[PDB]
């Protein structure tokens, strides 16, 4: 049957507990500490109802390290005993404070990364979140906000918690935390983007951002090259992607439009029978409502 059983509450008050079955009206519980009687001790407290007792420890330390014992009168003479030693001293005071001080857990710390579009991603994984839970987002000490700025996403099944960016300015190189609060728990993780890290992290996202927006347009895959056919003409090449209908591609050799493009991704442009007269700044244009493009070619012809 019975031993005494510990317990530890959500308010973190430690305690043992008892309870006998075979109880006569004269039967009572008299708990010892070390085989010495407990009664009148100022370290601790018992309190008997029914068939049951709890000695409530006051304040857990050093000076209760003992065996407990319990033992009923009027019944098979038998205690039953809770050893306290050192490192069961630990175990416990560990479980107090953790009840009245519970800890968020966390799967994976605050990181930061580029996205796609050039878009900066801040984000960390909690282990669970219930539907109450709740952050708090600080930048060098300050706390930020949904806006224009910074926008924000927490879903609270996976435990993914997010803000993202579109861009970084000078002014945003700091110290950034996330604040975690679910129950009366709580945690917090930190990430700190100073020196090189930042600018390693700022020019790419600057260069994607700057890359997404040129390939939405008609662009270049390959740019202006030059090659030598038939008799001594020279043609000019390149390569290009995302090509409609309306685009319009245009050809210049010294600021001054030359030919209109319309046929059919290779382009090219024929220069019949090549001497001093053909030399200049090449260039081809790309357009439309999408966005435009460029590439350019210096022709020397023996200067």
């Amino acid at each position: 049957t019975k031993e005494v059983v510990v317990n530890v509450d959500d308010d973190g008050v430690i305690s043992l507990n008892f309870e006998c079955d075979k109880m006569t009206p004269k039967s009572e519980f008299s708990w010892s500490k070390d085989y010495v009687s407990t009664e009148d001790s100022p370290r601790l407290e018992v309190e008997s109802k029914g068939n049951k007792t709890k000695m409530t420890f006051k304040d857990l330390g050093m000076d209760d390290l003992g065996i407990y014992s319990c033992d009923v009168t009027d019944t098979d003479g038998i205690a039953s005993s809770y050893l306290i030693d050192e490192e069961e001293l630990k175990r416990l005071l560990a479980l107090s404070h953790e009840h009245k001080f519970p800890t968020v857990p966390v799967k994976s710390e605050l990181a930061v990364e580029i996205l796609e579009k050039g878009q900066v991603r801040f984000w960390m994984q909690a282990e669970k979140l219930s539907g109450n839970a709740k952050v708090n987002y600080i930048f060098n000490e300050k706390e930020i906000f949904e806006g224009p700025k910074y926008k924000m996403h927490i879903d609270r099944n996976t435990g993914i918690i997010e803000m993202f960016m579109e861009k970084l300015q000078d002014e945003d190189e700091g110290t950034y935390t996330f604040q975690l609060q679910d129950g009366k728990a709580t945690n917090h993780s930190t990430v700190v983007l100073v020196g090189d890290v930042f600018k390693k992290l700022q020019k790419e996202a600057e260069f994607q951002r700057q890359e997404w927006i040129r390939k939405q347009g008609p662009h270049f895959v390959e740019y202006l090259s030059w090659e030598v056919t038939g008799e001594c003409n020279v043609l000019l090449k390149c390569k290009v992607a995302n090509i409609k209908k309306e685009t319009h591609i245009v050809w210049y050799k010294d600021e001054r439009e030359i030919s209109v493009d319309e046929k059919h991704g290779i382009c090219t442009l024929l220069i019949t029978e090549f001497s001093k007269k053909d030399a200049g700044i090449y260039e081809v244009i790309l357009k439309d409502d999408r966005g435009k493009d460029k590439s350019r070619l210096k022709l020397v012809d023996e200067a």
